[PDB]
């Protein structure tokens, strides 16, 4: 399985034509899950979930979609509240491609568009597994922004390969994750003036007309389905203080904490990530 | 300054004509300020601040409200969402008496009509002191309906003096507070048929139509005053998780916690929440 | 496999000889796991765990020991900190099957007993499984006693059958597991005079000389192996916010909270609870 | 009243002699009280309490102490655990001035040493007022080190304006806060080779044989008087989550939380603190 034998492209509408380019793989797998990577410099579904694609792929039909701003799907300089748009793309392709109710894996930006789309299409949404997710958390206790996401907004405003390295250390625990090839990569799609317009876009999509959209802490309380929130006890961008009202208010919520595990969830705890998610999602 | 010297009456429109009991201090001041008891089987005004609004008195214009369904005010048989019916009742009261922009003090219950008072007409409510507020109030931690909030359903379903004394017991820190004096005089005003109708109309109020009215936590963000939260931290109603939504979410929020001191905070630490309320609202 | 099948007892010395009753099956089994009860009335291996040791029993060697005070062990009228002196039983039960570094698995006053052990003979635990455990456990936001705790002392000073189903009912989320039945067998069992005596020491145990053994949220930053705290959401007798300190302090730690679970998580969540530890504890 | 007019020195004996610096007014009043500063870069009694000091000497007599290690107090190469050190100076100068049972006002690492001080000589400390404490303080959801001990730790390594400025920028809510003559006053203290030793020497002694006498929080339950723990809801050196630990278990404490304030309440918030502590230690 590679970057190219799983890439593919689909063509949607939301306000115009949209191109979102996805992975695939377990074809010939029955139960189909999406994974959403998260919204941080030169994030994309290959670099974010590459290997567990593979693992997951054994027991699944996975798509992993780069969401709208990111990877090689468009990167429109105007949209409204970016979880919404990126919802609304999501239900362009799962129309498309023929999805009935499909269970969502999303980290952080991709968490919150997880349950933006549970929300907005709830019948389309199944068993959702949450990675340290944006908008339902609500940091109680940790000042906003976080020190994470300073470092992404300055990445944002002085693209340097300094800032992004920066931003990648507290992002992970184990800082020697984070080697100077995935910074080389991470840095060229990052920088290009299209990712730049797309991030600013998102971030700057959050405090317009439809900014309540973001704040999903208020109305996580209307899912039905079982969702797992996963958090690394070392989040530096996602505290773990914004899991509570989540878990309080999911009436079929579970919390798994991993101890030495930052926001890369899916990377730093490779395998246990990957056992707990095909064990909650049923097994295929 | 006696029940009967500062006893008043005021008949309001919120659907119908409604009688509202109050009573009222400090003529001789220029700053008024209302205060809002808790929803306890046999709570007013006069059982829950007679002794705070003799010292309040000496600074502020002192109107003590009996809210719809308690002491003395109009006990109807169905109404909407208790807070939102409260706060109409409230905002009737306002435009007789004249009044312009005045702080709230509200415990338990009448802390969440404060804060819907607040959202609901928000020109005319001032700085917020609110002890163990219900409504903004979500508990992260604590399993609903809290130890405290289940004794106060069974007095509704078997109203006898042992099911009172159990509920007056786990609102204080120090039960020798619950004298049988105190206990004859709540059961007196408890027991009463038009009370009981009362406790039940209230209970339908909160599963009906407007039910989100009563969810205060996923709208505090929107008040722009000075909001004095205090907790007893022994308060097993609302117990201490319950303020950390609103103390992250009000932009102009402080929390004051007092050790040795439950849910009866005006009470149970008389002498210093009558100097912190005194100071926090600009001492007259 | 019955509770007579796999019936043993063991006589180790603590300040005398102490018989300890014990449960025994998959003896073929390589990975030996020792399961340790909660505190509560009538509380025994074979009740708490009955239907778990058959799963848990295709994968390892299981000893489910009967606590000192409870079931058929030895119910002595005087002893030390509790936690203390059923690891020191433990310990002499380690030292005469033979056993060296053996993961355990604890839920309440057995969890705390797992810890005590684990930082008294460091050498001879291995991972531990911790199903809401006393001791680590320091409710931050829940008042002391909490609800469920007060229920467990009442029956112990008022030992009626009406005390008793009281208590059960707090202790699970869904009170339709507390069928009438088990009811008679637990009241049979708890209201004994030698098990009222053990359950007064026990609780009595806590405020002695050595009453900082009972405080292990100070120690347990201490521990070096992995550790699996496991919550029920809805748990009233621990609740969740007692969590946090451990969570924080282990370097190793992971925690999983249920959703729509008490404090009976073994019975409550069966199969997602006997999936998790056969996983953490290696799988045998 | 000015850092001339106030100053003075006193030899106390911690393992030889060690020359203290502290300000001093109010010599009018009978009721002493003690303020201890923070531990930042530069910091010292006048640059951080100044103004405090003047409101303060009206009610009071006021005891402001250079921390060993900082402004113009010895600057040692080698101690023992800081706060335990520092809690033996003190001790020091108590003697030396005649002083029985006096309250301590600290802020952050000010703080740790009021609270060792009062752990360790239980008999001579009165009320405590403690400002975003250190020590005592546990992050149960912030990782450690948290943006603003990151940024002591980094001008520790690179002691340029730059990152002098970048740690008093973390330090509090406005920003216009730092002026480039607060930031010229630190960094002038801060940058002298002594206060570069004392930084590092203090750094090894949190490593050392007596680290646990930093782990306060392990031990906070022991103290017998009334405690004022105060925290500006946004600080980003000792965030709110710290609080809770102390806050459940020093029996007679009382929390107050400031919104828009970061972690130097005395100026962020100057009139509502020195009005809270005033009151709180009995108004002279």
């Amino acid at each position: 399985l590679t970057f190219e034998s799983t890439s593919r492209f689909a063509e949607v509408d939301v306000d115009g034509p949209l191109k979102l380019h996805y992975h695939e793989a377990g074809v010939g797998n029955d139960q189909t899950v999406v994974l959403l990577h998260g919204g941080g410099p030169g994030a994309a579904s290959w670099t974010n979930f590459s290997r567990n694609i593979a693992v997951l792929a054994r027991h699944f039909h996975v798509l992993a979609v780069d969401q709208p701003g990111y990877g090689h799907s468009d990167k429109r300089a105007e949209h409204g509240q970016f979880n919404r748009y990126a919802a609304m793309a999501l239900k362009g392709l799962f129309d498309q491609l023929g999805l009935g109710r499909v269970p969502l894996v999303g980290n952080s930006l991709g968490g919150g568009t997880a349950v933006r789309f549970a929300l907005d299409y709830p019948a389309r949404a199944g068993r959702l597994v949450l990675m340290g997710p944006g908008g339902l958390s609500i940091n109680l206790f940790a000042p906003d922004p976080t020190e994470g996401v300073k470092r992404l907004s300055k990445f944002s405003v002085a693209p340097t390969r300094e800032n992004l390295e920066a931003f990648l250390r507290v992002m992970v625990y184990d800082k020697n994750l984070i080697t100077p090839e995935l910074v080389d990569q991470r840095f060229a799609l990052a920088s290009t003036p299209e990712s730049l317009t797309a991030t600013r876009a998102m971030g700057k999509s959050f405090a317009g007309a439809d900014f309540e959209a973001g704040m999903m802490w208020r109305e996580v309380y209307r899912l039905r389905q079982p969702v797992l929130l996963i958090w690394g006890r070392e989040d530096r961008v996602n505290p773990l203080d914004g899991a509570l009202v989540a878990l309080k208010t999911i009436p079929r919520a579970q919390l798994h904490v991993f101890g030495q595990c930052g926001h890369w969830v899916q990377v730093e705890k490779f395998d246990e990530f990957n056992k707990l998610t095909i064990e909650f999602l049923g097994g295929g």
